[PDB]
RNA sequence: AUGAGGUGGCAAGAAAUGGGCUACAUUUUCUACCCCAGAAAAACGAUAGCCCUUAUGAAACUUAAGGGUCGAAGGUGGAUUUAGC
């Protein structure tokens, strides 16, 4: 437990001690992306405690360190599976957002390409398809992130949605996201509009971008959906895809491109996949380099003790021998430091 | 000719019954995987029927296999009753 609350103060002095983020922050900054479990622990405790760790002071330290000036860079936080990727990504978001950046956060690429029940084919591009639902969700939870700035951007070309209707160089982006939203069927076309306008705005410097991607995996792999014609889908066919790798090359500048590589609910992977060329493939080792590569491991003893301490003072280990010593060795036995594994054997402990 | 040889052919269903397989689903449907996920959920449910193609073969309505098609009965079951330490 830390006294500070600022997310751009707090460093190393700070390690082994848990970050509490307020319910309003929770719910404007992230209305989505945090895993289901610590969501359920969050309903549980009415607390979101996430322990600073050197993984996330790192990656807060490489972006009080970037010059915007560069091209955006581009960070990987990878790792195995239940490493806390995922929370320190939310961690440095919450610093962005509080640092007043616009946060482009992609809660995981693994939805996009998969289980797509609505999936129509792009009027912009006929070679193409959209995915409106996940669109909406996205555009929706985007908005929810960033309304302040979503007025004070202005659009920058003319975006026609039918053959009557349109929107206007120089609106606002929030009349973009709004279409987007309402009229689902534009939902792809809005969510592609804007990550055009946000990536020339920022090298406009309008703003400071941070694009967070979690799962980042997906994009350079392989699609489960297929065409009316029962045929296999390439990700490039989808338009949310290509315009998220456009969004991934460092060609524009004012912000940086993080991400964080996740197995969890992968296709065609194997369970043990875990390493950047492993889990990218060629494509996306080849789009994604160059980038600095951040690894995300198990809990060390202290790290262990902080997250024990948490569960204890929080009454979650309800059984009588949690705060016993025997205890906590047979939990860090069983989890190995694993705080995926450590968590779901708490949860009935 | 009650012996021998050659060509062609039914191998069906009022109705009952024996055994087996598949189900009626949510402990399920489906993918990935081979067990830390996302969808389906009145859909589940035919190895049956119809058409086409492939393998075998001299010969495929005859057999088997693959695709499409159709999505039927049924929603845990009467008399009763089988097997297992
Ligand atoms: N810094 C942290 N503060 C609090 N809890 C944490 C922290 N890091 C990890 N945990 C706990 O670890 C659990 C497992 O993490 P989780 O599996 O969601 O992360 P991940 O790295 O994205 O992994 P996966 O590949 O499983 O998706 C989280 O639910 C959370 O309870
Ligand atoms: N409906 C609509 N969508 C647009 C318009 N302009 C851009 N977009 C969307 O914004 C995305 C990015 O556009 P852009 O990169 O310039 O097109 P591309 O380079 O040919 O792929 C596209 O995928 C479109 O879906 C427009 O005028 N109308
Ligand atoms: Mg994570």
């Amino acid at each position: 437990r830390t006294n500070e609350n600022d997310p751009a103060k707090h460093g190393d002095q700070h390690e082994g001690q848990h970050y509490n983020i307020s319910p309003q922050d929770l719910e404007t900054v992230f209305p989505h992306g945090l895993p289901p479990r610590f969501v359920m622990q969050v309903k549980t405790f009415s607390e979101a405690c996430l322990m600073v760790r050197k993984p996330a002071l790192e990656l807060l330290h490489y972006l009080k360190n970037t010059s915007f000036a560069y091209p955006a860079i581009r960070y990987l936080l990878y790792g195995e599976k239940g490493t806390g990727k995922t929370l320190s990504l939310c961690h440095v978001i919450h610093f962005c957002a509080k640092q007043d950046w616009l946060i482009l956060h992609i809660p995981d690429a693994h939805l996009w390409v998969k289980n797509c029940r609505d999936l129509l084919q792009s009027s912009y591009n006929k070679q193409r398809f959209d995915q409106p639902l996940e669109a909406s969700t996205w555009l929706k939870n985007f908005k929810t992130t960033n309304e302040r700035f979503l007025n004070q951007i202005k659009v920058q070309e003319k975006y026609v949605w039918n053959k009557r209707e349109s929107t206007e160089k120089g609106s606002p982006l929030g009349e973009v996201v709004e279409q987007g939203i309402t009229r689902v069927r534009n939902a792809t076309d809005a969510v592609g509009i804007v990550l055009k306008e946000l990536k020339r705005q920022s090298s406009l410097g309008m703003f400071h971008l941070l694009v967070a991607v979690d799962g980042i995996n997906a994009l350079w792999g392989r699609t489960t959906l297929k065409r009316e014609d029962k045929s296999p889908i390439a990700p490039e066919e989808l338009a949310l895809v290509h315009n998220l790798r456009k969004m991934m090359k460092n060609d524009w500048h004012g912000g940086a491109i993080v991400s964080a590589l996740s197995q969890t609910g992968s296709l065609f992977k194997p369970r043990k996949a875990y390493l950047p060329q492993e889990l990218l493939g060629k494509e996306g080792f080849d789009a994604l380099d160059p980038f600095i590569p951040i690894l995300v491991s198990n809990y060390n003893p202290k790290e262990f003790e902080s997250c024990i301490q948490y569960y204890l003072e929080n009454n979650w280990l309800q059984h009588e021998k949690a705060p016993t010593e025997e205890g906590k060795k047979e939990l860090l036995f069983l989890s190995n430091a694993n705080p995926s594994l450590l968590e779901r054997h708490c949860a009935y402990l």
